[PDB]
């Protein structure tokens, strides 16, 4: 027993090599601004510990997104601030415009750049073979950047990908679950949306790294090119691994758990059983043939792997023939 240790293949000691101020977010001092400088316009939605609004900066009339941080620990507030500030000026990463507190309730809020988003449910239906490779390369620039900066996003999903299609502009948002990578640290597996959770989260292997975001991206890719959102549609965390297993096959799931000496949660051992690998070509039909190519299926196969150490890194993902000629490099 005892899980086998794992280290990130890239950007391993990146935080160990920067001063405390960089990654020791609890000790970071926040200079809170005023929310009274912002006029809220309409409610955009909510998170686990957040309420989101589209607002206006009174002084310059610019549209802005205001995320009120509902009862959370100030530890997590400071972590999101620190990640956003470290990643500012990064490609396809949302810009943190201000850090504020309400004058009356004193509740903290983060102010972001506004993106004129089209809901993925109406947008993906409209995307071309080129569009998908373009947007996928843009998500990867954002992921290679934050991974190179020592941060795991940990919640890569269509709702966290703001796309202004008309302007062909993409922003990776909600760095509210993002964490700093530290070699040999065991992270909380109760992160990400059910559908995009990596098998490491599902099997409860805590010593995961940057490669988690790579699995979620592969999930986003599958829903697009096959026109099936979400691609892996479990009704719970146990049924999620069952859906994955029915596609990737159990041979590799068991080789994975055996390799890292993962003690599966016992409820798994009653529902997992044995499944043969389903080839990606099985998901290819008449309606999505225009989005599919041998290189799309190869790229996808290299991301959707159980073994986190076997998935492509964001740099390798960008070097793939899937993106040849899509961008300059
Ligand atoms: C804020 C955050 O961390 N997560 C989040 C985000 C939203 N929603 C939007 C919508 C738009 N843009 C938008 C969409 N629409 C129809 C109009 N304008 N933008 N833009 C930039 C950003 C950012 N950051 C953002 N967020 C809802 C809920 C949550 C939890
Ligand atoms: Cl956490």
């Amino acid at each position: 027993s005892g899980p086998v240790p794992s280290r990130a293949r890239v950007y391993t000691d990146v935080n160990t090599h920067r001063p405390r101020e960089y990654w020791d977010y609890e000790s970071h001092v926040v200079e809170w601004g005023n929310q009274d400088d912002y006029q809220l316009v309409r409610k955009l939605g909510r998170g686990k510990y957040s309420e989101v609004f589209e607002a206006i900066n009174i002084t310059n009339n610019e549209k802005v997104v205001v995320k009120i941080l509902k009862p959370v620990k100030k530890k997590k507030i400071k972590r999101e601030i620190k990640i956003l500030e470290n990643l500012r000026g990064g490609p396809n990463i949302i810009t943190l415009a201000d850090i504020v507190k309400d004058p009356v309730s004193r509740t903290p809020a983060l102010v972001f750049e506004h993106v004129n988003n089209t809901d993925f449910k109406q947008l993906y239906q409209t995307l071309t073979d080129y569009d998908i490779r373009f947007y996928m390369y843009e998500i990867l620039k954002a992921l290679d950047y934050c991974h190179s900066m020592g941060i795991m996003h940990r919640d890569v999903k269509p709702h966290n990908v703001m796309i202004d299609h008309e302007h062909r502009k993409l922003r990776l948002i909600d760095w509210g679950l993002a964490e700093f990578y530290h070699p040999g640290q065991e992270y909380n597996v109760r992160v990400a949306s059910r559908y995009f959770k990596g098998p490491e989260l599902l099997v409860d292997y805590q010593m995961y790294d940057y490669s988690l975001d790579m699995w979620s991206l592969g999930c986003m890719l599958a829903s697009m090119i096959f026109r099936k959102e979400p691609f892996f549609h479990g009704h719970d965390n146990y049924d999620q691994l069952v859906r994955i297993a029915k596609v990737l096959g159990t041979e590799d799931l068991y080789d994975y758990i055996d390799k890292y000496n993962i003690e599966l949660d016992p409820r798994f051992n009653d529902i997992l059983g044995r499944h043969s690998r389903k080839r990606w070509e099985r998901f290819v039909h008449s309606e999505n043939q225009h989005l599919v190519s041998p290189e799309a299926l190869d790229f996808l196969d290299k991301l959707l792997r159980y073994d986190h150490q076997s998935r492509l890194t964001a740099r390798e993902a960008m070097e793939h023939p899937y993106f040849y000629t899509v961008v300059k490099d």
